[PDB]
């Protein structure tokens, strides 16, 4: 599983409220979170299906 999949979600400094997905490795689930629109990290997906394919494990 890529190492960036183990990071907590990162909202960042932007003032937007954009609903994105992160992979929660401890839970084993893709979950939603509020992203501010600036300086996303890689554990920040546009969909659940993308989060799971990238971070869900082989």
């Amino acid at each position: 599983r890529p190492d960036f999949c183990l990071e907590p979600p990162y909202t960042g400094p932007g003032k937007a409220r954009i609903i994105r997905y992160f992979y929660n490795a401890k839970a084993g689930l893709a979950q939603t979170f509020v992203y501010g629109g600036l300086r996303a990290k890689r554990n920040n997906f546009k969909s659940a299906e993308d989060a799971l394919r990238t971070c869900g494990g082989a």
